[PDB]
């Protein structure tokens, strides 16, 4: 509990910053057709360290639909020049036991993401910029989606 080291490192409207990173490839047509591709994983850093997301399905977790279109869109078919938006289902932080009971709020510089789930007044929140949780007994936030809007599926560059 003594504090006898010298130290000197250093640590807004939220303070779970949520980082998603989306990797879509598009599709070509006929040298042999090739399907697009989609993958990706959501981080967020709370008192200085850093999560990944946990997914409730390892396979159909998310939905791709072009952008004013509301078609599903299968990974497959992808094309570049498309505007799409990613929306990633039933995603939780385990930011652990010793954050049990605590209310904390998920936020994103990146005006392109948005947030679905219940608040800690236990009031249903949809397409929001930030969401204030209550975290469980054991220390896990729960949203009902993270989405990611202006999406590009890049041409692949395996050439
Ligand atoms: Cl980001
Ligand atoms: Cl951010
Ligand atoms: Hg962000």
């Amino acid at each position: 509990h003594m504090a006898t080291t010298i130290n000197a490192s250093s640590s807004a409207k939220y303070d779970v910053d949520v980082t998603p990173s989306v990797s879509a490839v598009a599709a070509n047509t006929a040298t042999p057709a090739i399907a697009g591709n989609l993958t990706g994983t959501i981080s967020a850093s709370y008192n200085g360290k850093t999560y990944t997301a946990n997914l409730k399905a390892d396979t159909e977790n998310a939905t791709i639909t072009a952008a004013g279109s509301t078609t599903a869109v299968k990974p497959a078919e992808l094309a570049a020049g498309v505007a799409y938006t990613v929306t990633v289902n039933d995603v939780s932080f385990n930011f652990g036991s010793e954050n049990a009971g605590k209310t904390v709020t998920l936020g994103c510089a990146n005006s392109n993401v948005k947030f679905t789930g219940t608040n800690s007044d236990n009031q249903t929140e949809t397409n929001v910029s930030t969401l204030k949780v209550k975290l469980d007994q054991n220390g896990v936030a729960s949203l009902t989606n993270v989405s990611i809007a202006n999406v590009y599926a890049i041409n692949t560059t395996d050439n």
